[PDB]
């Protein structure tokens, strides 16, 4: 009766090849073999990593119950050895936001044919000798853009910023609208789509700014903990501390993300090691966009096109409305002084030209500690007795006289 496929036969698997291979790097978390389980409705395949940091476990998904996965999963899953907090932040945000039944309307709905939102498909659990393991799948998500960073010299273009900036922007207005703000927009939050080497997403939200508090009267608050978002990442000076909600931080970021790529680093997100500086810098160049930007690009009346979209950040407070539209416009529009266009472009290629990436980086890592002795348990005796009272011995004397 029925059967598996459509209809495709094996007859051949290798025509000039032999190899196959499976011993590689074992595992005891996430190896390569092994199928998830998502929300008790689905199961997964797990095969190889693509970038370990500092996150969880990173690896590829794909819907099939077969042998080895390699290149055959079109899908990353992040795992994580219990936890409460960083992935429930992406996780609800992913499914409110990042949900393929709304951002396929909504981008419908406007014709984004693009946005900022990346794929969800679900999510999963493992329990392993008693610890329970959460992890979530993608649509895909390769390198980000700091692995750019380095393939433009030390120093994005024009083009790049000013091309990546427009796909940014229509980011912020998304998530505007979806009660979400200050994303982070950095080279450690934007990645580009693997199956799909093109485009950009923008990681981190949940864990950023859901419009506004959940219980809060009072405006104002001056208090850098009820936000607590990033460190120093470029992030508002405002936000930072908490004061008044943030909206504008979002426009910020990529003002000076530009100079910051495009210059090479700049004297307050050099290293992040001494906020000293990267607090004074803010607030002066906050102010100094003319400043800034005949210190960090050329003088010959060069610029011009940064320079207008960071006039409308510095002024944008006393117009209300956001202002999105008028910015998108201001980097739309000098794509034409550099011969650009606005077609689909993210000038993100760095060289791709061959189709088998490696190169000599496989090393012995680190995974856990275990000891051979441990001071959670041996021997508790007791050093302390309470008991009241005054008889034990079979005797009992009698001297003195009580009066």
């Amino acid at each position: 009766g029925s059967s598996g496929s459509s209809g495709m036969p094996r007859v051949k698997a290798a025509q000039a090849g032999r190899q196959s291979s499976a011993k590689r790097h074992l595992a005891e978390q996430f190896a390569v073999g092994e199928i998830i389980t998502d929300m008790a409705k689905k199961e997964w395949k797990v095969g190889l990593p693509i970038g370990q940091g500092g996150f969880g476990c990173i690896y590829l998904a794909d819907m099939n119950s077969s042998e080895s996965v390699g290149s055959d999963a079109p899908c990353v899953v992040k795992v994580e050895p219990s936890d409460n907090g960083p992935l429930f932040t992406e996780l609800k945000f992913y499914q409110r936001a990042a949900k393929p039944e709304q951002i396929q309307k909504w981008i419908r709905t406007r014709k984004l044919k693009y946005l900022g939102v990346p794929k969800y498909w679900g999510s999963g659990l493992h329990d392993k000798n008693g610890k329970s393991y959460r992890f979530m799948i993608m649509d895909r998500f390769g390198s980000d853009l700091q692995k750019i960073y380095e393939a433009n010299a030390k120093r994005f273009s024009r083009k790049t910023v000013l091309q990546l900036s427009l796909r940014i922007l229509d980011i912020l207005e998304y998530i505007h609208e979806h009660e979400y703000v200050h994303g982070d927009i950095k080279a450690s939050n934007l990645l580009l789509n693997y199956k799909n080497p093109d485009q950009v997403y923008l990681v981190d939200y949940g864990l950023a700014y859901r419009y506004c508090p959940e219980g809060v009267h009072k405006e104002y608050k001056e208090d850098p903990k009820r936000c607590h978002d990033g460190t120093i990442e470029f992030t508002s000076i405002d936000a930072h501390n908490g004061v008044a909600p943030s909206r504008r931080g979002d426009l910020e970021i990529l003002g000076y993300c530009m100079i910051q790529w495009l210059t090479g680093h700049l004297p307050w997100e050099d290293n992040l090691k001494d906020p000293k500086y990267v607090r004074d810098s803010k607030i002066r160049y906050r102010e100094n966009i003319a400043s800034l930007m005949d210190k960090c690009f050329p003088e010959k009346n060069k610029p011009g096109e940064i320079a207008k979209y960071m006039e409308t950040v510095k002024l944008l407070d006393y117009t209300e409305k956001p202002l999105y539209e008028n910015l998108r416009d201001i980097l739309l529009q000098g794509l034409k002084a550099i011969g650009s266009k606005d077609d689909g472009k993210l000038d993100l290629s760095v060289v791709e030209n061959g189709g088998l990436k490696a190169k000599t980086i496989t090393k012995k890592r680190k995974k856990e500690i275990e000891e051979s002795k441990e001071p959670g348990v041996e021997d508790t005796e007791w050093s302390n007795t309470q008991t009241e009272e005054a008889i034990q011995t079979r005797s009992r004397t009698r001297k003195r006289v009580q009066k």
